[PDB]
């Protein structure tokens, strides 16, 4: 099967390859790599020889591919996806960008959760599959048990989003900022007896000095947070706080009867793991004993973390999760407001499940058919 990869050198594109190499995905497909900067040059060899690089903007070149997995982003998809369809391409388009997520002809992929919805589409046309928003898919990879059973009346989400979400450049800024802040009070920290409030004062001035590296975020992220992600919408939500409902239901396939979901999406200085604090409103007071099972059983990556202090500290943090496909969820307890009020805190790598993993898995699926 002739599959082209686009935007594969990018940040997501890279995790995508690492994983395809790990799962030997390259053993069931004839790969063709795409670039926009220097066609003709040899192509990467992750294991097998894949010839040269091809023109990612060449509609004619793509027409000869059965599959296209692009992590090249929206601006690319907007031009090339259309051009490719109208030119009669009936092949499979596996995209990471949000562009086609809300299109009728496109299925948002997250099999662990919606394998059903995917297979229907596979046999019944559907050639355009898009991955879901980093926040939503990690959320579902944790609360998959409850949702799949329509057990949820509504959910309130307050997030702790990693910088990776914004782009590679932002991660760099985050660590530069952390650097710039230590640099300001480096010595004073050494002297175990300096003035704590003086250390603070400086740190504050620094983050405040225009010379603080904020070209990518606009304001400081390290040592602060930004209670707004993406563009403002008509009502009060941001497109980030919005992709929540619309996209979540689409997957759950329940748009004319959708579970209410809203909350505040905040950026915190974490590298690549999104974290969420959910106020889950269930419909029927269910024993926590059973919520854990439904949850724990939904898929092989969600991991329930005993609501015990010490272990939660080791286990439910960006620190532990980053880089892994594990999706911890803990602090599971009924809340001060009724036994149909379930509290839950989850951590998840945004580059894997929140972006790349679904894509490669989807391929393996479409193949098993």
């Amino acid at each position: 099967m002739r599959v082209g990869l686009v935007g594969w050198r990018g940040m997501v594109g890279s995790v995508l390859m690492q994983r395809m190499v790990e799962e030997r995905d390259f053993d069931l497909i004839e790969p063709v790599f795409f670039s926009t900067s220097q066609i003709g040059v040899p192509a990467p060899n992750f294991g097998k020889d894949a010839g040269m690089l091809h023109d990612a903007f060449d509609i004619e070149s793509l027409k000869q591919l059965d599959a296209v997995i692009t992590c090249q982003g929206g601006s690319y998809t907007e031009k090339v996806y259309p051009a490719l369809r109208q030119a009669g391409w009936k092949g499979y388009w596996i995209d990471a960008a949000s562009t086609l997520r809300m299109d009728k002809e496109a299925i948002i992929t997250l099999d662990p959760v919606n394998l059903k919805q995917i297979l229907h589409g596979i046999h019944h046309g559907t050639k355009t599959f898009v991955g879901g928003n980093c926040t939503v898919s990690l959320m579902l990879m944790a609360l998959g048990g409850l949702y799949e059973r329509g057990l949820v009346e509504w959910m309130s989400a307050m997030t702790y989003q990693a910088a990776s979400g914004a782009g590679a450049q932002n991660m760099r800024e985050l660590i530069s900022q952390m650097g710039v802040i230590n640099d300001a009070v480096s010595s004073e920290l050494a002297n175990p007896a300096s003035s704590i409030l003086d250390i603070d004062k400086k740190v504050a001035e620094t983050m405040r000095s225009g010379s603080f590296p904020t070209d990518n975020f606009g304001v400081p992220l390290a040592g602060s947070l930004i209670p707004w992600i993406d563009v403002k919408r008509d009502n009060g939500q941001s497109k980030e706080e919005w992709k929540a409902g619309v996209e979540a239901n689409k997957i759950l396939g329940l748009q004319d009867s959708p579970v209410p979901i809203d909350g505040t999406c905040v950026r915190i200085g974490a590298m690549r793991c999104h974290s969420q604090a959910l106020t889950i409103k269930l419909k029927q007071n269910i024993p926590l004993d059973e919520i854990e099972e439904m949850i724990a059983t939904h898929n092989d990556w969600v991991k329930v973390i005993p609501n015990e202090r010490d272990i939660t500290a080791r286990e439910l943090t960006p620190a532990k999760v980053t880089g892994t496909l594990s999706v911890p969820v803990g602090r599971l307890r009924k809340m001060a407001m009724g036994d149909d009020f379930l509290n839950a805190f989850t951590v998840g790598d945004q580059l894997l499940w929140g972006a790349a993993e679904p894509l490669r898995r989807t391929l393996r699926i479409i193949l098993a058919e």
